Order: C-alpha cells, then sequence, then structure tokens
C-alpha cells in the first residue's frame, strides 16, 4: 500500500479564441435583475502514480478550499481508505462546507483519488464500481442554445447526422417575457421537432430561469410538444417548488446538477422532487458520493443522467442498470465556458451514431492532462 | 444619494496567547472520525462613510469569494438598494454559492451594507428595522462547556453571579461512547442544575455531535431535568433527523445556525424542523436575509434566538416581538476561536443583571474596528 | 428624532357627477340574495412633518376606530419604533381588531407613519423597503367589466392603446343563472381574446360571487382561453374552498385582497389556498405588515400582486423581486367608487405603454391630498 | 306578521364605583409590549314588541356599523326570517365584517330578532331550538384571577361553599417571566387545588397571554395537576399553534370565545385546533349562527361550552345535548368590565348548588334591560 504524498491544485483560464453568445441565448437565474476556467487537482502517491480530479464551480475559491482544508487532510493515506476520507472531508468542513464551495473542493479531491485507485488496481474505474451493466451507453445531444428559428433548425439538422435518438435544447425567454416570450419559446421547441420529429425524445432546459408560477402556467402549453423532461424550471433553493412541478405530472421535471451531497439528492429523490436526477459528478461530492447516491435513486426507480458528459460521470453510469444513458455534445469553439474540458484533458469519448464506450482495460479514468493546447491557457497556481 | 465605492475585506489571526481545550469538552461533527480567525468586510462609500461587516467561518476563503465575486457587483451602487444588491449576489452565485462560503460571503458584505445605511441615514440598524420592540434584551449565559464536574459547577456559580434568567451548556460525550457517554452526559446536566436550580431555564448543545438513534435514546433520558431545548443533535445536513427527533415533543429541538439564506430557514420552519431557530447573520445571509426568515418565523410562532451574541444579531433581536431573548458570554481568554471578535471590535454590548441594550441615537450597528489588540493580530489582505 | 403629534382622520364622501352601472357588471358575494366614500388618515410630528394614510372600506367605521383606539396609541411616539407601534395597535385590539375594522383602521395609520419615516429620513418609501430591484414596473389593465359584447369589445380595443401585456375582466354571472350564465361568462372570455389575442396574458375575477361548486364545474370549460388566474372566486371565509379549487391546477385560483394581517396571509400561503396573493396594503395591515408578508410569499414563490394601483401598494412591489407587477386602470369616472383616490391625491403615477415608475428621489410615498377636487367631496371630521 | 319597525342602538358607561386590578392578575395578549362599557341593541316590529341584543366588544365602534351598516337592512322585514336577513348581513359587509366589528354587530342584531321570536311565537328561545335537552345546566365558576396565594385560596373557599363540580382560574405569568413566572403560575394552580381538591374539575386560563413556544414547555408541567383544559394559550390569530399544542395531548387546549362565523368555527373543529369550543353568542354571529355552529360541533363530537354566562348562551346550550355545562360568575363588584351585563338587564339566572336553569314559559330570551342602575350608567345613543 502507497500512501497520499501530494495534492496539485491548479486554475486554467482560456486565453484563446472566443464566440461571444448572444440574445437569449439561455434563461438563467439572473434573468429577474435589471475570463473562462476550469480547475485540476492532482494527487500523487509516494510511488509516483497520479489521479486527475477535476472542477468547474468557482475554479479559484474553489482552489483556496481545497489547498487550505482539503490536501491537509488527505496527504499520508491510503486512496483506498476513500470512503474514510470523503467523511473526513464531509464532517471537518461540515459548518460551512455541505454545500457548494466545500462540497465541490471535496468532488475533486474525491475524484483524483478515484482515478488513483484504478490505476494502483489497474483496473477502469467503472469495474471498481461494478463493471459493465451497458453494451455501449447511448446519449442524448445536449445543445440547441435558444436563437433564431433557421440558426437552431440548421443546428438540428447537422446534429442529426450522428444520429442521437435524444435532444435537449435551452429556452431563450422567461418570466420578464410574460405571454409574447411564451409563445417565442413554444415557436423554438416547434421549429425543433420539425426538423427532428416524434420518433426521437426532446428534452428541455430553462437553466434556473424560470419560476414556480410560470412554470405552471406553460406546462400545459409544451404537452403538445411531448417533451421528455424540463430541466430547472427553477432555483436550485427552490426544492418546495420543484416538489409541487413534478407532482403536477404535465411534464417531467429534472434537475438536481446544482445539488450537493448524498443527503442533498436523497431528499431530491424521496421528497419527489426530480423525475430525473442530474448531479454532476464534479460538484455533488465526488465518485464516492455519486455512487451511493446512485444506490438511492436505482432503488427509488428515479433514473440518474448526470450533468455532462465526461468520464467522472461515464463510468458511474457504465456501472449502474438504473443509469441508462448519458448527456454528450461533440469538441466545438469555446462560447459558454463549459467546453473547456475538452482542450485541457485528452480520453473522454466521442459519441459516434448516438453511443460511446469504455474500455476494459484502460486504468482509472482514462483520461490525462494534455499538452495540446497550453499556447490558449494561462494555468495559475 | 452617495454611492459605493470600496470593499475592503480583511482575515485576522490570533497570534495572543491562548488556552488549549481539553478532553471533550465538546461534542463535534467530527467526533465518529477515530491560527484562530476572524474576517472584516469594511464597505465605504464615495463620501467616505464607511460600513463595518464580519464572518468567522472560513475567513480566507471567504474573503477569495468576496474580493472575487461579490465586490465587484456592489462597487458603484447606492446601499439603499440592499435589498437589489442582496438578489444580485444570491442570483448571480446562486450555481456554487447559496450556502456555505456563497453565502456568508454575502453576509459580511450585506452587514456593511446595513451599516452603512445606519450611518448615513443618523440611525441605529434597529430603528430601521422596525424600532424598539422591547425595554431591554434578555440574555442567556452561553458557555459551560463539558469538563469535571467540580468545573463546570464553579462555572455554574460565577455566571450565577450576574442574574442570568437562562443558561446553555455543552455536552461532552455522544454514539461512540454509548451508554456509559450517556451516563456522564446526565451526571454534568445533573450537576449544573445542582447548581444553578429550577428556578432558571437550562439549554443543551450538541453542536452536531450526536445522531438521529443516539438522539431518540437519549431524550426521554434528559427530561428530569426539564431542560427548555437541545441544541444540533444532529449534523445540518440531516433536515429529516431534526424534524423527526422535533416531532417527538420530548425536549424542543433547536438549530439553524449552520442553515443558509431565507429559503433555507423558511424549510427549517414550515417543516417544523426546529422548535427555535439560531441562524448567525453573518452566516446567513447577513440582515436583508435574516430579517426576511424574522417575518417567517414571526408569522409561524418558531422563536428566533441567533447563534452569537453580537451587534448583527442584536438589532434583528430589537426589532421583532417575535425575539424575546439573545445569546451571550462576556470577554475571557482565546480558548475556542469563537472570542476572536471583542479584540477585533469595540461596541459590543455587555450584559449586566441578565440584560444588555442598545443605545436610541449610535448610527449604524454601533461597532468600531479597534487599535487595542493589533499586538496579537496577523492581518492579511 | 421627533415625535407624532397628531393623528387627523377624514371621511371622504363624492357629490359629484356619477355613471350608475349596469346589469351585472360583475358578480358579487351578494349575488345570492334575491355616497361612494374614501379616508384620509394624516399623522403629524412634533416638527411639522406629515405622512399621508388611506382606507377605502367602511370609512365612517374605519375612522371611528382610528378615532377611538388606534391614534390615541401611536401619539408621542417616534415614528421609526413602527413595528412596536404595529403590535401595540395589533395586540390592543386583538380581540376584535385582527381582522376587517381593525386591521383596516391599523393599515390606514402605519401607512402615513411610513410615509413620514420617508419624508424624516429624505428617501422614497421604496429605498427603506430594500429600493429599486426592477428597471420599471409593468402593469395590468384592470377594468373590461361585464357588459353588451361590442361594449366590451371597444374597451379592450382603447386599452390596447397603451400597449398592456395582460389585461383582467370581470364576469357577470354566477352559481343563480346556471349553465346559461356559465354560456354568458365563456361568451364574454371569448369576445375579449378576439379583440386582445394570445400573444398577451387574460386575468379572470368573480369576485367573490361564484362558490366552490359552480367553480369546479366551470373550470375545466375555462382551459380553452389559457387565463393567467381566476380571482376570488369563493367568499373571503372559505379558504378550504380556495385551497382545493387550487389544488385542482386547472386554472391558478388567486385572492387574498380580502385577507387581513400577516398571519392571515401566511395561512393563505402555506395551505396553498392561493396561486397568486393579491393583498391591498390599504387593508392587510398597512407596509409594516405587507413588507412581512413579501418575505414569506417570496420565500414560498407565491408571486405577491397587490389590489389596486397606489403607491401604498407600488412601493412594496418596487422592493421586492417577487413582486412583478401591478394592476392598474387610468383615471376614468366615477362609476363603482374605487376610483376616488385619484380625485383625492396627486402622485399615483400613470402606466404608458404597460409601465410606471418610481421617482429615486421623492420622499415618502410620494403623493399629497389635493385641492383640484374639492368641490366634488364633502367632507366629515 | 308584523315587521321590523326600528333599530335602536345604545352604549352604555359604567361611572359607578370601581375596584382597579392588580399586579397580574390575568394574562393578556399585550403582554409581550413593554370607561367600562357594554351595547344594547333593541328591535322593535311595527306590533310594538321589543327583543334585546348586545354585544361587549368595541361598543362605540361596533354600533357605529349597525347604525350604518346592519339596521337598515333588517328595516320592514320580518323577523322569522332570519337566516336570510343573517345572510344579507353577512354577505353586504363579507368584504370588512367578515370578522370582528362586523360579524359583532350582526351578532347583537340577530340576538334581538331571536328575542322577537320567542315573544312573537310565546316560547322561550331554547324551545325554538330543539327545547330542553337537559333537567337543570351545571355551570363551572370562572373567575379566581391571579394574585397572592392566600387571596386566591379565601376566593376557592368561598366559590366552594355553593357546590360547583368544575371551577376556571386565571394565570398571571407569561413568557417574559421565563422559568420565574412558570414556578409562580405552578404554585397558584397548586395552591387552588389545595383548596377545591381532585373530586373536582380545575380549568386554566391564559386569555392569549402566552405563545407555541412557552406553551410546549409548559404543558408537561401542569399534566401532574390534571386540568380539564387549557384556555386561549395563543392569540387568536394563531390557529396553527392552536393546532399543534391541541394534538400533543398533554392538556386539553380550547377556545374559539374570539373566534367568527360559523365558517371561522368550522375551521377550528375540522382541523382540530381546540378540543373545547367557547365561542360567545354576542360575538360569533348571533344565535342563528351559534346554532349551526352547535350542529358541526356535535357532530364532531367537540363539546361546545360558549365563553359567557348569559342568556344569549344559555339557551342555546339548553337545546343541543352537545353543550354539557355553562360558564358562570356571580353579580360580584365592576372590576374588569365583563360583569356590566349584570347591572343592565335583569332575567340571567343565578346558580345555586352548582346549576341553574331555564323557564319553561318565559317568552324569548327572558331577559329585560333594568332601571335599577341608571344612577350608574351615562348612555349615549
Amino acid at each position: 500500500m502507497t500512501k497520499i504524498k501530494s495534492v496539485r491544485t491548479r486554475v486554467w483560464n482560456w486565453t484563446g479564441p472566443t464566440v461571444p453568445p448572444t440574445g437569449n441565448f439561455c434563461t438563467n437565474a439572473s434573468d429577474v435583475l435589471y475570463f473562462h476556467q476550469w480547475l485540476t487537482c492532482e494527487v500523487e502517491t509516494e510511488d509516483g502514480t497520479v489521479g486527475i480530479g477535476n472542477a468547474a464551480l468557482a475554479p479559484s475559491v474553489v482552489k483556496a478550499a481545497i489547498d487550505e482544508w482539503f490536501a491537509p487532510l488527505v496527504i499520508g493515506e491510503d486512496p483506498f481508505d476513500y470512503a474514510y476520507l470523503w467523511e473526513k472531508m464531509y464532517r471537518r468542513s461540515h459548518a460551512w462546507g455541505r454545500k457548494g464551495i466545500g462540497m465541490t473542493a471535496i468532488s475533486a479531491v474525491d475524484l483524483a483519488i478515484w482515478d488513483l485507485m484504478g490505476k494502483l488496481a489497474g483496473k477502469p474505474v467503472f469495474k471498481l464500481l461494478g463493471g459493465r451493466t451497458k453494451e455501449k451507453i447511448p446519449v442524448y445531444y445536449s445543445k440547441l442554445y435558444s436563437g433564431p428559428i433557421d440558426v437552431m433548425q440548421a443546428e438540428a439538422a447537422e446534429a442529426q447526422k450522428n444520429g442521437y435518438s435524444a435532444y435537449k435544447m435551452r429556452f431563450g425567454w422567461g418570466p420578464k417575457d410574460g405571454m409574447d416570450g411564451m409563445r417565442e419559446n413554444l415557436k423554438r421547441v416547434e421549429a425543433v421537432r420539425e426538423v427532428i420529429g416524434y420518433d426521437v425524445d426532446l428534452m428541455l432546459e430553462c437553466y434556473m430561469g424560470w419560476n414556480l408560477d410560470y412554470t405552471k402556467r406553460m406546462l400545459p402549453k409544451l404537452v403538445k410538444y411531448e417533451p421528455r423532461w424540463l430541466e430547472e424550471p427553477v432555483i436550485a433553493d427552490d426544492v418546495e417548488g420543484y416538489r409541487e412541478l413534478n407532482a403536477m405530472n404535465i411534464v417531467p421535471i429534472s434537475g438536481g446538477e446544482h445539488e450537493f451531497s448524498v443527503i442533498g439528492c436523497k431528499d431530491l429523490i424521496e421528497k419527489k422532487a426530480v423525475s430525473v436526477l442530474q448531479y454532476d459528478t464534479n460538484r455533488v461530492g465526488g465518485i464516492t458520493a455519486a455512487q451511493k447516491i446512485n444506490a438511492i435513486a436505482e432503488a427509488f426507480q428515479v433514473p440518474v443522467i448526470p450533468h455532462a458528459g465526461q468520464m467522472h460521470n461515464y463510468h458511474l453510469t457504465m456501472a449502474n442498470a438504473n443509469c441508462m444513458i448519458s448527456e454528450y455534445f461533440p469538441v466545438f469553439d469555446v462560447e459558454v465556458g463549459n467546453e473547456l474540458f475538452y482542450y485541457i484533458f485528452e480520453g473522454d469519448p466521442e459519441a459516434v451514431d448516438g453511443f460511446l464506450d469504455l474500455d476494459d482495460d484502460t486504468p482509472g479514468l482514462g483520461i490525462e492532462i494534455t499538452d495540446k493546447h497550453l499556447k490558449h491557457f494561462q494555468i495559475t497556481e
């Protein structure tokens, strides 16, 4: 048994070319009001093995938490005491850490620790989690930001070429735009359906942009388009609103990507706040947490479909039969900031004809930090 | 109308003399496992007026959030747009901020902004909040850390001299110590009652040290001592456990000091998770938040008794009739870290014969950052 | 600090020209059976400052309550002890005052006291409440009393010129008129939609004219017209009926304008009696009360849209992000009695292109009692 | 059939000798803060018959409501259309009348109307209500205001002479007095039990003086004294608090004397807010209302024991088997104001050996307004 030696946390700033977003083009929690980054966490053991974790939420602030509070707790420990290390981090920072910065920092560390275990054991992380429950992993195409109709329609037609069985689009108007914005929203769902048809699934996303009232009034209007779910209609604090909308059984409500810890997600599950749970492993508390969340969701038969198409999620999805598909979009330009991971890591699979797959023999998470794009980054430590 | 010019956030490290705690001497969320600081936030307007905020949770990490994310949002704004500024901070950081680091940073800023408004208006903050609902504010004596019986008994006898009508003590044993620890806990409640008697109230505190199971078994055993409440028996994430214990109606359950945002506390209230709500204004989201929380709690007739005896809480308590007493302990040595505020600020009232009071004429929060103890501090910016 | 000196309460009787209403033209709580006035309350401090409050419910009887019970309680007090004064009035009259006459009298007094504070502090009331959360305040056009189809249609077309994004109309038939009245009601919703279209919102009002049974049967029939809410289908005492209708999720149920006190409204909110809360500040208990109600509603994410387009409501709406629009109608003749305020006060903004706004610099409520129409009034004291 | 001709409403002010109350001597809704009158309403028909109603809440303000709004509605009507007249008053004033002043005014009028019907029909009101369900009516002794122990004990011993099977006392300390006040309260319950013993019932009254929190903590402490109920622990608005305390099943909670209308009381009943309902007929809406309330309470098997020992309650109690006892105290001096009725009316029975009775042959309510005490009254109209 080798022990954790060091924790190297870095904040990556995109200095490369960018495409400024447009009007809309996605509703947001800030709508009611009038540098793109990523974080890497590399954990190395005395024997030189290195595990890679990451986070995207408030990277500099998360790095300061990892450096000051979490790194010192894991140094000199066996990675295979992961549950104990998770608990140690969770309880030592509980006062301020149980959601937000703390739990995100914990995720990045825990992710690295799992990469370690797989590398130390010569096994892909998914094997340690239960192994192969699926031949390959279907994905749904997740982009279709709101914009002019012809623009959105052309995007749908292009995406269609790679044979997805499901698609997700974003809304552009909310409560501030009243009924006219409702009509604009509906026009765009309509336009996307015209291209992709009704032999595929269409999911809708509000990104915390709406509210309980607007959502209750909009819901009946969405039925004709047969959406598979409506994601984050309300702000993440408004769990009672989630339950209320979900219990209406008009369109399945989804969320969780802004929820933290095992208990946090347990409460969304038990209270029937979501029909689909979409935590991001690099937020929710790491694989240690997500593994436990997956057991709960499975037992309640609430589908888990993690936010984000990355390895830190794909291995979890592979190992659990109640995780049937993953979120995906291919490597395009930097426009929103969530694409940054494709320029920092090598190893994230590319979907082909609606599927991607994991290698039975690649140890750990199967990612490495890459050189290819150092030119477009300013990296701080 | 003058506008916010700058935000000056500093982390204070106690380098002065200290008294190392002992066995026990308070249960803790970390019990299941096998420098003292404070933060100041000074907001200054174009006309030189300065408002003082503060926080105690993870100060360096909170300062990094204030500096990077929150300060830039309030600069160039009217302090009297406080609700808008609160909302701006809350929604812009919602993804990662709604509890923990984010909401704590927001609290420190919001507190400064309220100090400003009172100074700008030549009114004590409590007047802006509704004014004087009480002749003076009764306090309960909040120390009595767990230790040898004679030690605890001597502390009680000393405290007794200042005529408190209520006292709170801490437990020293939890789930790990089984029945023997239960007996040790009960001996100490017993010992304190022997000194203070049954013509006063005794509150008990676990500081997240216990759990749902242990607490259910302990509750019947506490009845004979007539405790007024049992504070934070479980970890802050375990809200369902809170509800379950509270609904037993054996001893009133209290908590909230590790809860964040208006909605966070609304849920503790509506779900009957606590019989007494004890948020700390320098965590929960500032006075803007605490004012709204107080309205909810009042309407539900759940007493609000903020965690901590400081001005950032006392003004709130003065202005609302459902806030009947405050937490207090006088200026003693530095032993735990929570005493640090008495060496950084002047203006926090001292209880005399169980009461303290606010000045009808002192503008703002009535505190200032002091020189007296610069010798015992290393202050970083 | 200056103290309250006097309270001057007057009842205004319209002696000017009037337009007698017609068949229908609005359902009413009295349908099951077979002088227009307003009240002013002027509170003056020792230094000559005067704050203006008002009420419209049973003015002579409300004046007698203010004069005998409430005025004497506030005289010689600091306006900035408003919360204490509110509590004093509320508890001293609780036995008979907690709703109806008492709470209405309290509202008028409390409103004056808030006008004072803003004037004393040289700030618009909304700044003291949290400040500017909105660029301007959208309004919905609130008239469209029931009548002949061409009449209603012409009103809609005229209103349309001022560019409202939402409209409210009144029903003319209820339970007594059975299915034929249902058809008459539906014809009129139909007729209004023909003019205004489906790119705007249409709200419907029953003014306590219907009942639980009739409403349950009517609800499915209203769906095709996509109404945004149905206001006061039942009498204000029938809160269980409200909950039952609201939980059907057929059309959002609204109400509250006949509800009183913070707790009164808290119960409508917690019990899910309304989807939209519409208290009138000059009934519900004044700004002191409405401010606390707004915090509760916001936390539950129940939109607050006060009954009546006046300053006593607009400032509240400006200061809270969960208050997104206000009720409005422009100055027309005296026909119903609710128009009387436009002839008594100057300062109530006029909506232009669907919006109105508040002045960042006008202290207090920004209203004054006017001379312009003394000719059409007989004023008693 | 003769028709209502006039309504004569008068306010009686006691100018006679009085005994100023003392420290305590009863908790009150105003405790949290730091002329005695009665109303008569005489309704006369075209044939000279006169029915007598009354009220005690805010008499001048109630008279102004009766005079302006309610009298005009009943003039020229048959008294035997009482239900229609009740409905007419209730709905015409609903906006402002459904509780408080309005419903109290309605009570006084409705009471007169019932006196009329009995006189017109040559029957005691109780016969019209269902007749004699009891041989006589047991009463409980209702005084024992809080004071020095020997004083309270001497009162109990005196009362004991008239052979009551039940007694009610008032508490003198509340939330402001903390644990010491709890001990003072308990001493007095103890002292009263020492005199009266445990072969009788003891009821306790707080008169809205306590709160939900204090009451939950006090309840276990009251068990040893075997109280039959605890009356109005919280303010009348706090119905959720009532339900919560009542559901604890520690001591039966009672209330309702500050509740109004049939629906108001229905909600206390259905929601299990009280174990005993104690409306006062001269508040709750008159006999028309109380008759309907009695049917509801009976069906739910919630005992009805009206507040106040007067004819307006006794007839109701006689006619319903679920009304087993009445409140009583004999004619003593004027000290509190609630004794005033004994100096205004003749006909209210006097309890002897714990019982009083109604005359099978006396028409109407069996009361008349008396001359005996005109010397001690200034009567306004």
